[PDB]
């Protein structure tokens, strides 16, 4: 796996981006603005910031607008120039963003700041039915302010790992000090890597370029199993062992010779799929069966509800 | 692939434009001016405007007439003759936007100054309808202010690259620094390329024409996995690598012998393709299924939810 | 066994988050705000923040938006820039959460300072049915402060045990006292085994990652039955051993020459799995079977009610 | 038999910890807060210590949160780091719990002292139905804080039996002063045998791991006979001795000539099974039998009602 793969790096990192807007079009299916007035409130104040002040009291049942979140994603190292993409979500009782168009969004950070302005088509999906009133505009984002960053600083620079292990940091330090000369990297904990760097943004960025596309051996993880019970979905990993013992769960028979059914013990992923094949269950029940095993040992991994 | 297909230059960028204006003809399928006082208003403000004052008590049921926001898109380096595209958006009540004429409306940036002025004929397309409220009109806004730019002036050009990568950064500073003499790039982070340019407009405009359709081999750039789950569409990336395990998914079975299906270590997309369609399982379910496998690893990816 | 498959280490512990927030989108099927006023209360408070002051005095019968905990999980030596998943779980009246985007929800952990931001896309699955009020954002929160850790000083690291054993205990420090030479490991209690570490975080890195890894064989663990009696699941330990008794159950009768079947004495768990199908029970009667012999000894295991 | 498998030590003990906490989620079928006002309470204290202050007069019919108990269970020797599983009970009206979500609840013991903090996603199961008001969380609560014990102070440990009896802790004394030195060990009473051990944490974990995996001959128990009456199951042990009697039961007769069967003399357990089974008679008539026969003698046993 390459570095790339299950590290990030100290001063990369994502901002979340958020703001309120007006889209237009929809072919009526906006909001009832009856029920939000916060709809007309903000177009009335785009349109006195355009240069039309409604009077005050007025019906304002329009259908054709609905008010709408948007969320950005600040990428790492944005300049001024770049365009990114937003996803648009109705607020209030929009039943539809088909073919809507966004006005000019200020987006703004956790500091209040304006980073970028929004403003594009929605594209939204034509039983299974597609999510209506959530769209996403490709580029529909053009950036305003840069965030300053630390990079380029200093000469220590942070590899942080993705699912932190001791192992995994001491494989990632131990390729960089082979690829490298002697204390090029040295592991602060499990899940970060301290690599001295040279000063200046253009051998950093090359010693971090090299660094990112190296390849390393993985070792096995962990013992694990994943159990949703919500989306009814069970996942075994490759280190799951299963030990020898005995389940009996509701209107489950041997096949042969009744209930009770034996599982055998067995090292290998293979192995254990078989034995708990041979126990005829289904995913919900094989879900209460894992945990029943787990309460007793019975099953040489951790199991997690996610 | 070309310079210019991965990297936007620092002193080129694009602006927006937005407006508000009236669209007349229509067929009908205007505003219903009774909710809609804004559309009376505004066209009683432009035949002041013309010469025809209409008294302050008057009925105003017209429905040739729709409120529209106008949408345009300031390109770079725009000249006081250019003409631009727009995009015409219902407002209020309107049924439908199938022939109609925008008049003259001045569109505005996010300093509120006068940039264009839109004016023509809307487009709108002919069970899967169109959008009938919303149009477009092709060069229906003429440019009457230019953006002072700073190009031309020092001797840095920034080249920002779009999907950041210190070796994508890399690469493209070695493929100038190849073609010109040394010194010629220098990268300062995963998404800017410094290039040192000689003063003057023409040489600038000669140094990025010949750097723009420069070719670069792209490097593997990351293992992403892709969900909407709003349009039910799954994309994996050529990197990503899957790891031995163990799913279960409600409903599904081997084929053949029962739930908990087997899925191969696999280090090709082909083999990752084959080894998740051996699982039988809708988009839906695919969704469910990658999730679960990356909470338990098994899956050497990351995977957003866009 | 893996030490790291039955052991956890000292200073590697995970934290709890948990924050308030707002889901936008949802194709209807939000909250009914006229029963949850928050819902429309911390809408306007975000709207406030973003610079729209809604009057007190308002419907706000919005159906888009469904107020929402995030609970998230802390990684141990977790960096500002990491990216974790957070579980979202509608708190009111919302019917469902299939294509709804978090905003910025600030997590908190028990101490009441805010450790991450969270803001994503919610996924969900498409009788056993989904549950579609809970879903699960991958990468959906990005940390912001960092727990200060004690690893990497002193010179001793307690490996904490799971599903405490002297036995166990005593194995594995045996095992880690052959690897590394006199004195490395003491076991202090049936839960915990003190290693002497040198000094410094890449030392203290490197000996537990060599440790994590290795192999150790695990002693019979106990004698232990688990009846969940909630789910209809009964698991029996490979230890698990029956004495000779006679059992009578409502509705049964020995094939063949009435009630009052006998069960053998058995020593081996094959042979206690064949001596209770010779008695033809349903896990229901299983259950109470196993109980009342435990009463009157004849089980030669401790059951617990899980 | 084990050691470990009829004797538990002296300052190995479990501790009960309970809990009130609210989950979220559930598809509806959560409390009918008109009838519970302490889960409208308690969320909005919660909410209040998050930072929003819901209003005193509001509606709060909110049927997506339902108010539990959560009962954990103190392992001995308990690390912080630790994670241990946890009961999830419904408290109201909620009709189920089937994919909710615990929401960190500080979890205390008899001594009104917060010792871990519980927060997880609940599993519950999938004519015989689940429980569905009541569910499991594996490694749901994480503990944080550490009972003071007294193990490892002195030099005797009290291995205390399950099912007292005299010639059971003789008999335990007597292995162990075989395996080691006169004078290891000396039985206090039917349940209690004292072991001298050396002072030291690391020497009586290895002189209690050593102790445990030693096997003992065990001595027969007692006759005795247990009838629960209220699941319809009786139990008899090795034993149980049944002494020359006749027995006369409504309706029944011997097969051949009348009422008043007879039951002979039988030292054995598989003969007294068949002189019970001779006398043709269910469960609940072979309940009033034997203690109509106990009244008389004739069953060298005692029964106990379970």
């Amino acid at each position: 796996e390459r570095i790339r793969d299950l590290t990030s790096v100290q001063g990369v990192r994502e901002n979340s981006l958020i703001g309120y807007g007006l889209v237009v079009g929809l072919d009526g299916t906006g909001d009832q603005t009856t029920q939000t007035p916060f709809t007309t409130q903000t177009l009335n104040n785009m349109l006195s910031q355009l240069g039309i002040t409604v009077p005050t009291g007025t019906n304002m049942q329009l259908k054709n607008v609905a008010a709408v979140m948007v969320t950005a994603s600040y990428p790492p190292f944005a300049r001024q120039g770049q365009t990114i993409d937003v996803v648009v979500s109705s607020m209030g009782n929009a039943k539809s963003l088909r073919g809507g168009t966004l006005l000019m969004t200020p987006l703004k950070g956790v500091d209040s700041q304006v980073y970028a302005l929004a403003q594009g088509n929605i594209l939204v999906g034509g039983v299974q039915v597609n999510q209506l009133n959530g769209g996403r505009i490709t580029n529909g984002a053009i950036i305003e302010r840069e965030l300053p960053t630390q990079f380029g600083a200093g000469n220590t620079i942070n590899l942080q790992l993705n699912d932190e292990d001791f192992t995994m940091a001491q494989q990632i330090t131990d390729a960089i000090n082979r690829a490298r000369g002697y204390g090029s990297a040295t592991a602060l904990d499990a899940r970060t890597v301290q690599v001295r760097v040279p000063s200046g943004n253009s051998s950093q960025v090359r010693f971090l370029a090299d660094i990112q596309n190296m390849e390393v051996n993985v070792t096995p993880q962990d013992a694990k199993v994943v159990i949703n019970s919500r989306t009814g979905s069970v996942v075994m990993n490759r280190e799951v062992t299963l030990d020898s013992c005995a389940v009996a769960q509701g209107n489950l028979s041997v096949t042969v010779g009744g209930s009770l059914q034996s599982v055998r013990s067995s090292a290998n992923l293979n192995s254990v799929v078989r034995a708990l094949n041979a126990l005829g269950a289904t995913p919900m029940d094989l879900m209460s069966i894992l945990q029943s095993m787990q309460s007793a040992g019975c099953l040489r991994a951790k199991l997690e509800i996610i």
